[PDB]
Parts: C-alpha cells; structure tokens; sequence
C-alpha cells in the first residue's frame, strides 16, 4: 500500500526512532576509555562497554554549564551529583541564571521555551563571535527527550524569583512552572534528569558508564578556566589544564611538556607507546574524533620535526606523539550534533597557534627523537 | 531577554546551519580522485570544492541506486550535467513514484516525499534493508539548496505522467502537471539547479565537475546489473574489479591490485600505499569517505595477521602501507551524520560477515608491504 509505504513523521518521533545523528548510538559499544582511578589518583585506560547516547545526554548538560562561564565570567562553581541507585543526575552552576520572563514572540516563559522546544537557542546570531560550545539549539532538549523526568530550576535576580519546571515522559509532559519570590540569594541554574534507561537498553547505571561520566567531569574542570568543580560534593582539586594533563602522568626529561601558547590555545605533549593519541577540547567539548584543530597542531609539529631530521615518513613521527589540546574556537562547526569532530577551517578559528621552536626543541629531547633517528639510519643502511 | 533567545523552524535551521545536514558550505582544499577522460584512468588532484554542493548531488544519485534495490528490474541511470546552465539531471528507470494522493497527508505522494522534511519509505526497520536511504531528508536537502527543483515521474499503474516544480530553496511549490501517459516505460527524473551563491560560487567549475563525474563512475562500480550513462556516454564498468582497476595507472606510476570477492555482500581490493593509509569504501553504494566500522573490520583482520607473521614492528607501520578498497552491503546501516561519511553499525549488526582468507593475506605478503615491514623488523 503506497500510503503505508511512504511515511511522514514528526521531528520528535524521528529523534526517538533514530537517535544516531542526534546523540549517537543507543546500542552498547566496546571502547577503550580513560577512567579516573581514585585508589591511585590518576587516569587509567580501560576496556568498557557503554551506550554512547546515554553518555552524550549527560555531556550536553555539562557543556551548557561550562558555556555559562563564557556568558558570565563571575561564575565560580559547577556541582555534578550522580545518584546511581536513584538513576538521577544533577548539574548545577552558579553565575547568571535563565531570565524568568515571558518571551514577547513565543508567549511562554523563556526557560520553558529553551528547555522544552526544539530549535531554541541564544547562539543563532553569528554576527557575534562566540567561544561557547552551544551552536544548534538541540542539546538540552535531546537530554529532556531521552529522560523520563527532567527538572529545570533557576533563580533570576532581576525579577527576584525562582522558577522550577518539570517535564516527564520524554519531554511529552510539560507541567506549568512553579514561580516563587526569591530575595537575598545568588543566581544559579540546576538541571536534574532521570535518563530513560529503557531506551538505552539498560536497567541500572553500571560501573562503566559511571566511570566515563565521572571522568568527563574532570575534563570540564580541566578545560574551563577559573572554575571549581564538585562531584557528589567532593572537590576535583585540579585548577587548570596543566593539572588535568598531569592526571595522565602515571599511565604515560619531563614525561609531559605543557605550554600555554596564548589565551586561546594550550598544548601538551608526551611520547606515545603504540600509535598516535590525542585528547582535545574545543570550547569545552571533547573532540574525540579530533578534526581541523588537532590536524593544525600536529601537522605543524610533524613538519618542524621532519625539517630538523632532514638537515622519515610523516606518519612515523605522528604515531609516536600523544597530543593534548585545549582551545577556544569562534563559532565552531562539527560533522554532527555530537560534536566529536571539528570542521571549521583554520582561517576561521578566530586565532592562531604557532608552535614555537623552543617547544619543538624540547620534543627533540624525548624518546620520540631517538626513535626517529633509528628509523633514519636504518633508511640509510638500506 | 526576548531578543537573546530565538526559536527557528527546521527549514530556517537547515539554511542557517547546513553542516550537520549536507556538510560544509565553505570551500575546502582537498586531495580528490578524478576520472581523466584523456588517459581513461583515475588521477589524484588537489582541488577546491564545496562539500555541501557535492553532497546534494550525491543524495540524488544514491536515491536512484536505491531504486535498483527496490526494483531489481531497473536497468539504467542517466546523469546529465549541464555546466553552462548549472543544471543537473538524474534519471532512472524501473518503478516510478506512485501518482496517488496519500491517505493521511492529503497531497500527491511525490509532493510529499520531495517537498516535505521527514518523509521516507525507509522508516520501518522490521524489514532488513540494503538501501542507502535511511532518514527521509536527502531529496529535500537537495530541493532546499536549489533555486529550482523539478520532479518528473511516470507510473503505468495509473497511466499518467507527473511533473512538479519547486523554486527558491523549496519555498515555492507549484501545483503538479498530470497528463495521460500510455507511452513507454516507467521512470523518475530529477532536475535541479543548485543555489550556487549559497555555496559561495558563481558557476560549476572544473574541480566540482570532476568529482561529480567521478562519483557517477563510483555508482557504476559499486552497483551491479545497471548501465550508467553520463552526458550520453555509457560508462561500461563491468564490476567492482574493473572500477578498482581504473586506479591502476596512477598507483603503478606481483600485481599492483589484489582483488577478491569474499561473498555476495563483500568485495575487497588491496594495493601498496606510498605515503600513508588510504581507503576507498562503499556501503550500499554510499561513499564512506571517513570510513568507519566496516573499514576497521577489514583492516584489523589484515594488520593482525601480518603482525603475527612479523612477530614469529608496531601496527601503525603495517596499516600506513595499505591502500584498501571495500564494496559492501550492510543491513539498516547507521552513520555519524546525514552525510553518511562514517559507518557506526557494529560488526554483529552487519547482517553478514567477511572473514578474509589467509591465502589472500599471503598474497599481500608478496607485495612491497612485506619488504618494507621486514626491513623495520630485521
Ligand atoms: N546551565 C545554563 N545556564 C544558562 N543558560 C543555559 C544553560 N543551559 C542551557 N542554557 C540556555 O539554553 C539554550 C538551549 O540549550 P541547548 O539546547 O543545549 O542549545 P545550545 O547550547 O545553544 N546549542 P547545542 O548544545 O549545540 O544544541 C542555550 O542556548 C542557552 O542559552
Ligand atoms: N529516484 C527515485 N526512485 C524512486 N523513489 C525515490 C527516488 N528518489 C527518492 N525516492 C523515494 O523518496 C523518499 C525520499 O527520499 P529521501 O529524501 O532521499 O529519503 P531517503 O532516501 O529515504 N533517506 P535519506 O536519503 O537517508 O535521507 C525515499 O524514501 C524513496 O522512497
Ligand atoms: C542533522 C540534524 C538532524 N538530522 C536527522 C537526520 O537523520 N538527518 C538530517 O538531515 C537531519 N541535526 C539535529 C540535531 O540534533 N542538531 C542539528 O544541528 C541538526
Ligand atoms: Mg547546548
Ligand atoms: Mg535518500
């Protein structure tokens, strides 16, 4: 039947039917993932089985909180509470909350608009060059859509009110907001959600997902300047990106060479054991598939090393490198909503990052150089 | 606050933020293969092209190839590129689009599936399908990025012909012209004029024309039992081995290419790479230029065995001497994005397996790859 064969569906129906291009796979995946080990106080690489979409909806909320540091530089604190037994996750940030006002076009409260309707954002005017992670106006709604319960709480000092709004059943139930007088306290936003574990094929939050979620909170402390992050009330202790990269020290002439190149670029280098490795952040987004920023940095290092060597194949140099990058890119573009891979051309970054000769010279003091010299005179022998 | 926060439509968002739908609408400097007509072979060239423009064309091509999955009686695809008039025509035979009013939507079906987002015949995954179409965007994405978009189709069930024109990024939809058709065969024809200025272009230059043309050779290579015509010329690629062999001259510049059909859903070819790892792969006729799980599945098998042989050197040394070609069929595939450049489907969900025979890996151990690896080892 022609009418049965050709189907039209709503955008909301499509998201639930086909999560992949919105939040990534809802099937279990075997992955090698970095985990923060509390018994040894360091990052360890572990074979885990996780559902990427579940990890992603958490990440969407985390990155929104980090984005608030950009809009409000006075923001000091992010709290992440994971209540595994209760299947609830809370992310709270201080600094400016959400305006408690009726939108003069949409005729609803702004928090209801931007957490309860697709395609809503403060990031749609690209005349402003912004270094927020937020771009498309989907993130928070995707979390809501994949939650059985989703609660937004915010306090607005301009009106002196607190606003609490609950959605249920994959954003399909939207309860009216509870608005109360709020005097003589700080602004903040708190997002609480209970992921719809049925849609992720799970019955509980297991040790693998909790492990990667917790590490992602370390990432946030590592990548966002001048904030204090707490996990279930406990300080993560690290204060900057250098401290973050140092958590990898045990698993990795200094082992780690770190440099802030400018106010938008920090780079660290270590020698890799097996092959090319990268850990990179764009506006606090974890770019696990790398992209133009990673290639920009590594190409430079490879080119400069190669030139010193010729005075070997490029993949030979590259694959002895473990690179860490924390960068701020203007109005970035990615291959997908998950933002695993940056596609912004270098000329559109809004900044440059030239790696200085002094840094390259320091790399030439590491095992990387020894390994390349071996390849080199073997190539001469033949 | 009201000005700080905005709600936009799906259609506004696509034009505002094309990247997750069709890829970048900015120029990209790329190494790309093109078919050199004078030498009758593939040549690697530095080009500057806008991926989104290449992609809207690819959406229409793969749709035509999908019609061969749906109707195995289909025999030909015609592509006509009219560079001067920036017009592109893609015609296939076999079953057309049903000229019926939809039960629910109350409009003609072709209007529905070419002129409204989120419309598809691929939404029911109870059926295990080997089409490339998955999400119900591709054809609409082409329409949206066109100044003018024309669907022509004829169905023999009703004995009619249906012609409908959209304009101005799909915003103008003209009523269909439906006429009596007792004439020849069923067919569908899509004619569009890309909104070139939206891609920052004045005209279809030689770079984009070269990759568009190569992509048509790709289709002939990856899809069996069809004739493919480009601007009137029969391409006549016999099979996937013939397609791979188009790369022979540039690679040759112990056979140069080792080809094997593994089974009915998997074909692989191998050549030695001079600079780094290279792959050309297709999943259900989609060009998976960013690879993914199928490429990893094949290369891991090869690298793992060669590693054991050398052990009797790091895995990256082996992999970076490989040029792999893969043509495969995957059930209900999943990708990272609408552009379908990277497959994410797990091997266990493929619908088939591809165990590379040890004698094939033995043939690989006769090439320059082994000589190079043994010099690192010994
Ligand atoms: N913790 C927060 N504090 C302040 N504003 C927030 C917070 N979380 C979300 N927002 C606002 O809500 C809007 C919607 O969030 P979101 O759905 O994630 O879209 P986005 O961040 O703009 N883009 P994207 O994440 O790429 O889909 C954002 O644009 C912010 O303006
Ligand atoms: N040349 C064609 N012949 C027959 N049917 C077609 C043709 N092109 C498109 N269709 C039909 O039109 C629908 C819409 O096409 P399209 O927008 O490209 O979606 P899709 O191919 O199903 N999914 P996707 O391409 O992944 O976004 C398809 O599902 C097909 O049923
Ligand atoms: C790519 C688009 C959604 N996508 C669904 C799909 O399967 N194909 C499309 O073209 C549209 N995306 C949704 C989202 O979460 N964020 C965006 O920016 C647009
Ligand atoms: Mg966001
Ligand atoms: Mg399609």
């Amino acid at each position: 039947s022609a009418s049965d064969k050709y189907q039209k569906i709503s955008q909301l129906e499509h998201i639930l039917k086909r999560p992949d291009t919105y939040i990534g796979s809802v099937e279990t995946q075997e992955q090698l993932q970095w985990i923060y080990d509390e018994e040894t106080d360091c990052m360890i690489e572990k074979n885990v089985t996780i559902v990427p979409g579940l990890f992603k909806i958490f990440d969407e909320i985390l990155v929104n909180a980090a984005d608030n540091k950009v809009r409000d530089p006075s923001m000091k604190r992010i709290d992440v509470n994971i209540h595994a037994e209760e299947h609830t996750i809370e992310v709270k940030n201080d600094g400016k909350g959400i305006p408690i006002e009726i939108h003069n076009k949409e005729n609803i409260y702004i928090p209801e608009m931007i957490f309860g309707h697709l395609l809503t954002s403060s990031n749609y005017d690209d005349d402003e060059k912004k270094v927020t992670g937020g771009r498309n106006g989907y993130g928070a709604k995707l979390c809501n859509i994949f939650s059985t319960e989703f609660i937004l709480e915010t306090a607005d000092l301009n009106v002196g009110q607190k606003y609490v709004q609950k959605w249920e059943n994959n954003m399909s139930i939207c309860h009216p907001p509870k608005i109360t007088s709020y005097k003589k306290g700080p602004s903040y936003t708190k997002v609480t959600f209970k992921p719809d574990l049925t849609r992720f094929g799970m019955k509980e939050l297991d040790n693998d997902i909790l492990g990667v979620m917790r590490r992602r909170v370390y990432d946030i402390n590592g990548s966002v300047r001048d904030i204090n992050v707490y996990l279930n009330g406990k300080s993560l202790k690290i204060r900057n990106f250098k401290n973050y990269v140092e958590l990898y020290l045990k698993s990795l002439i200094p082992t780690i060479l770190y440099e802030r190149i400018n106010n938008r670029w920090e780079v660290a280098f270590a020698v890799s054991d097996i092959s090319f490795q990268q850990i990179s952040f764009v506006n606090s987004i974890a770019t696990t598939m790398g992209g133009t920023h990673v290639n920009y940095i590594t190409d430079q290092i490879v080119k400069k090393i190669s030139e010193i060597l010729k005075k070997v194949k490029s993949f030979q140099i590259k694959n002895n490198m473990f690179i860490f990058i924390n960068c701020l890119i203007e109005n970035p573009a990615f291959t997908s909503q998950t933002k695993e891979q940056l596609t912004t051309r270098v000329k559109d970054f809004g900044s440059r990052c030239e790696i200085p000769l002094e840094y390259i010279n320091k790399i030439m003091k590491t095992d990387l150089a020894t390994r390349m010299f071996e390849i080199a005179d073997a190539n001469e022998e033949n």
